[PDB]
């Protein structure tokens, strides 16, 4: 196999991972996020859900990740919250904050479906790359991490495709879920060249 085929080092977030599994708590964290951002700021977005199917569809969303800086990532374990955090809902529906990721359009659908939350102001990284990188490629979060950071995403399937609704999350789940948002945040920020 070629050099381009080589196994690159793993992308692993090493900053602050804030784990929240209580509604009230979550709403206040969301306000913290909002106090630390300004209109037009982009955060890394992503979500996880259990593997078992529910009445014909994928398991209901259980976790939401938001990387707001190169050193802080939020893990909102909504599946463990009695009611969906009102502060998070306003954050995800606030077009003042932009959400970046790969396959977000799909996340929007599932989000509206599982929680009736309307995700506002999101960018499909695939398009941001093709635009700023002056190309016309088919991307995945992983292929973007590789091409731009010289790294690949953690891939233990037993982790990534694990029961995200199971409380509490394990350090590995937290790391995985957290790094995806981070990659979303870093990849967007790095594509701002001209
Ligand atoms: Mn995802
Ligand atoms: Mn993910």
């Amino acid at each position: 196999h070629s050099v381009f085929e080589d196994d690159l080092p793993f992308l692993e977030f090493t900053g602050s991972i804030v784990y929240s599994y209580d509604a009230s708590d979550c709403s206040f964290l969301s306000e913290d996020i909002s106090m630390s951002l300004s209109d037009g700021d982009v955060v890394g977005f992503d979500m996880e859900w259990p593997p078992l199917y529910n009445r014909g569809k994928l398991g209901k969303v259980a976790l939401i990740q938001l990387c707001v800086s190169e050193s802080k990532c939020y893990l909102f374990h909504v599946s463990s919250m009695s009611v969906f955090p009102q502060g998070l809902k306003m954050l995800l529906e606030n077009k003042a904050v932009k959400k970046a990721g790969v396959g977000i359009e799909g996340d929007q659908w599932k989000l509206l479906r599982d929680f009736d939350i309307k995700l506002k102001n999101f960018v499909e990284l695939t398009d941001v790359a093709n635009k700023k990188l002056k190309c016309t490629e088919t991307w995945s979060l992983n292929s973007l991490v590789k091409h731009l950071l010289g790294k690949q995403l953690l891939k233990d399937k037993s982790i990534r495709c694990s029961n995200w609704s199971k409380f509490p999350l394990t350090e590995d789940q937290k790391l995985y879920a957290a790094t995806d948002a981070y990659a979303g945040f870093i990849i967007y920020r790095n594509l701002e060249i001209l």
